[PDB]
């Protein structure tokens, strides 16, 4: 899985591929939560003495959910005031998930916490003043919903004035939570290892010379997908260039960083770990453009498309994108 | 400029992109030349003793050229028997340019002479026959059509069964040419150094470990891209995907082997080498992919479709795709 963050006149632009193993096949979902929805949590907390049972959504929100293997979780959002919020597969979490302590706040599942941190927040400050004031916790000793074991994942919030926080699970259980922008080093975000090991690894690379990239080891692991995506992304002259020109620019240069084919095995895992879907955001004007990589196939829409919706509902988009569809069919969840 | 054949179960595949230093950008147009069409050859190519002034066209063609640095060159063509040529830069083969010797045979100015085979040749076979039976020659040592030097070229052939020829310019002069099928190394084809020297550094890599692109150095060279199509490639399982699931695979797996982002500089040259368009087409039915690396946008046509044109017929499809055309709009030319 990667991501990456990118400032252009147009607005600030995010771009997220899932990646998994090609055994566990991903597939995925979307929902939509309007203004006033009443949302029960899925999922038990137990391992938390107190549950967010209960919120209404403030903010309209879309929510890019994984049924092929994370049973409905919510991967992706974004909402209305241009938040972005997501997780990403973070193997070196696993060891240090049962040891999170619980703070006392309410602790959301983490089947749905990437939505609920979209539905009541606007930007990126207000969701670390809301960790900081015990609003709400992250459920990360707590299986998703549906799932029987705690999941290794890092989250982050990306805000449409390029304000990004990255929220990593670390030694001893600690929460850490590091701070930048979308010209900082955290406009990049991959899988394991944890962020100071990617800070320690990319020490060795200039990444000033326009040349670096190909001094780097390539791989499809998160290490090697980190420093390639910092690296092209650091030489990405976006001076001139149209809109439809920008956002391609955005996308060629991730996918020449980042895409992962199928077939190519890892050799620290044994496994592939193939691209099956992205998505491409528009921050500041709603844009939303949904590539399967199974198909090839995208579809581009707008958040603004969903804004009459006075019920939750919900698309297979990857199914649809894969069939040809042009525009998405909803159904009321 | 990179290319790929795959044999599957729909028909050979070819992709191939156009990429060249981002100081002088490509544009692609397309030319349709109709069975019976007079042709008069562009340029001279007055280092040789006989010119292939004029010709009728025998085969149905559709010609990609180059407009934006080439002044129009044909670089890649199909004709309805499925038969393609291409051109790719071989910068090694510069300094022998000027050695060609004239076999006294009509000599074709590079501008023409990848259409030229299509419009008279229908089989790989075909084309090594016309060659070695003093029917026509490369006229390597010409400038190519309203140009200054001789430029430093490779050319291939690849035919509806999957048969390959590589011609190269090699030590000497010498016009060296390699035979093989699909399944062989002369499927993928990209730029400097001579095939010669692509073999002697793949001897190092064991293309049956299936994780051996990670062991591969990356560059946006010619030698790492062939290497990293050939490893990518050999791992490539077509098998069970429907025909579109079938096209995405080639063309992402091509991406992560060769598409090259913007800003990444060659320490060999001091220069980048981004690609901007590429094509894929199904030799087997006429099916053609024109993508933009500019734009993004793809349009997705049949040479079927210009049988209709009785005199020739000229598009600006990149400029078309761009903006975001779904059909092609011909000229006569």
């Amino acid at each position: 899985c990667s991501r990456l963050v990118t400032e252009t006149q147009y607005g600030t632009m995010l771009m997220r591929t899932a990646d998994w193993v090609s055994t566990a096949p991903f597939d995925g979902h979307m929902s939509v939560f309007p203004v006033g929805t009443e949302r029960t949590m899925r999922g038990q907390v137990a391992e938390y003495q107190q549950a967010m049972t209960k919120w209404q959504t403030k903010y309209h929100t879309l929510s890019i959910e994984e049924h092929g293997a994370f049973g409905g979780l919510s991967g992706q959002t974004s909402n209305e005031k241009g938040l972005s919020v997501m997780a990403l597969s973070q193997h070196d979490s696993e060891p240090y998930l049962s040891q999170h302590k619980d703070n006392g706040a309410p602790a959301v599942n983490t089947a749905d916490v990437v939505s609920f941190i979209t539905e009541r927040y606007a930007t990126t400050a207000e969701v670390k003043a809301a960790l900081d004031n015990g609003e709400f916790q992250i459920a990360w000793a707590s299986a998703p919903n549906g799932m029987e074991h705690a999941a290794p994942l890092h989250y982050s919030v990306v805000d449409a004035d390029g304000n990004i926080m990255l929220i990593q699970l670390v030694k001893g259980g600690e929460q850490k939570i590091y701070l930048g922008d979308a010209e900082s080093d955290l406009r990049v975000k991959t899988n394991d290892p944890l962020q100071e090991k990617h800070r320690e690894y990319m020490q060795q690379f200039d990444l000033k010379d326009p040349s670096v990239a190909t001094k780097m080891p390539w791989s499809i692991g998160g290490l090697e997908r980190n420093s390639r995506l910092l690296a092209m992304s650091t030489h990405m002259d976006l001076e001139g260039l149209s809109y439809t020109e920008t956002v391609a620019r955005q996308k060629g240069t991730f996918d020449a960083a980042a895409l992962v084919p199928f077939g190519v095995q890892d050799p620290k895992t044994g496994e592939d770990y193939p691209s099956f879907f992205s998505m491409q955001y528009n921050l500041d004007n709603g844009d939303i453009w949904f590539r399967s990589l199974m198909s090839g196939k995208e579809i581009k829409f707008n958040l603004e498309d969903t804004k009459q919706f006075k019920t939750p509902m919900h698309a297979d988009i990857m199914a649809q994108v894969d069939k040809g569809a042009q525009t998405i069919t909803w159904s009321k969840m």
